[PDB]
């Protein structure tokens, strides 16, 4: 069956404008959305990222003032589509900052995929990365390494939280490509989805928070290598041009309000014939 | 004659707390001092850094709300000591962000020294570095490369604005060591001054803006490589321990108010014998 993309609306968080636009700002509170990307594909149901865990943010990062209603948890968002976590075959994480892996705990049955460097980074991050990598409930191994086993959902084991590590640009499935875009994090991935009858979508994820971020090459203040970060923005600019792909950003409220979420999706049949 | 250090008070600038403490903040306007370090040495008078140019900041970065009185320009500060720019034999720049090289224009006669990578960086900086490297009046070559020859003081030539490039930890003079501390910028240098009868001083310069910055390994948001930036903070922590050196920070108002400036200096005779 034809590839469809559903965006799982995961509520919102707040940072300073200086967090969102490194050094440029302007300052002041900025609320931004968090979402995950569900692909219904011939080869299976693939979930890219799993949003944030509300209790985690309220305990560890309450200054981010999370707003997330019951339909904006991963199980809640899947429920809107008549699905449950057990329906997802593969979970892919762009990276393991807390706002992209907070729902992994619900998928012990799924195959898990991430960049090869990301699990080791969560186990032993740079000192300035501890708060980004603060939810280790996605990995028994990383939780153990970080002294955070108390975060683990009951039933989580090393066996059911082991990732297949990947590297470079790689095909997840037919017309679904993971685009290596490191800098924001050591193994950060963006996502390119191709369709049978509409143009590709390039999900920048955290390689570019907002359209303005890309336009100005002003990345987020959270990064491990801002030189890599800029080069990954250029890679994204070009890949979208070269593919005629449409760009969708991770944490851009104005743009997010134009995005289909919930039961609305990308990849409609055309009724041409 | 015995080594003496005079701090040239160069007024102040404002940034957001998020600029000063990368990602940690808190936010809000923070005013911080800018100073240069004059060493009266047997081998000559060495000036490390030259503060900011007031007209440059008011034209290019007015949001930094510069305050600088006439005795806080480099000629003004030297005047407090009965000196003029012509009295300085060697100018060393820690790096070429505008707040450390704005007074170089006054020293065409002096030998100039900087890290080998810093002039090329000013000529062609990373896109996110353009505003840090925004005053090119210290170099005819860099001004030309950046389309900024209008910034040049009359009489400035390639001949009299050429630097001797250095690399690694190197002795500028007896008991004066330039400590390589890259990360904040590609060729950033800190400074260690040893005396005949008091403990060394390690001037962190921009490797650590404030005491709190060092204590928490929270560097400034302005950097090119934050991994290098942390490692340079560790190098500074250790070198100070190993030397029993006293730490002095670049942009720390609370600490700066305890520092000797103007006619007060470090390196007094002890009257013991
Ligand atoms: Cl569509
Ligand atoms: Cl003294
Ligand atoms: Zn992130
Ligand atoms: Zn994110
Ligand atoms: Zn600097
Ligand atoms: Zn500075």
């Amino acid at each position: 069956s034809d590839t469809k993309v559903y965006l799982l609306d995961g509520g919102s968080l707040v940072l300073d404008g200086y967090h969102v636009f490194w050094n440029r700002g302007p300052g002041g509170e900025v609320r931004f959305p968090v979402y995950s990307i569900l692909i219904e594909h011939a080869e299976g149901r693939f979930l890219i990222d799993t949003g944030y865990d509300y209790d985690h943010v309220m305990k560890v990062l309450p200054f981010e003032k999370p707003i997330q209603e019951k339909h904006q948890t991963i199980p809640g968002a899947l429920g809107l589509l008549g699905l449950e976590p057990r329906d997802i075959d593969v979970v892919v994480n762009s990276h393991f900052h807390f706002d992209h892996c907070g729902g992994n705990k619900y998928f012990p049955h799924a195959k898990k995929i991430c960049h090869r460097s990301e699990v080791p980074q969560a186990c032993n991050p740079q000192p300035f990365e501890h708060l980004g990598y603060s939810d280790l409930s996605f990995s028994a191994e990383a939780a153990e390494a970080r002294g955070a086993t108390a975060q683990l959902l009951e039933g989580t084991t090393r066996a059911n939280s082991t990732f297949e590590g990947i590297d470079g640009d790689v095909d997840l499935a037919r017309g679904v490509k993971l685009i290596s875009t490191p800098g924001h994090s050591i193994g950060h991935y963006s996502l390119l989805v191709e369709f049978p009858r509409r143009k590709p979508i390039l999900f920048t994820i955290d390689a570019a928070y907002t359209q303005k971020s890309l336009e100005t090459l002003c990345q987020a203040a959270f990064h491990i290598d801002p030189v890599a970060g800029v080069n990954s923005m250029r890679k994204v600019k070009k890949l979208a041009e070269d593919h005629g792909a449409e760009l969708m950003y991770s944490h851009d409220m104005d743009n997010f309000k134009t995005y289909r979420t919930g039961t609305q999706f990308y990849g409609h049949h055309h009724h041409h014939h």
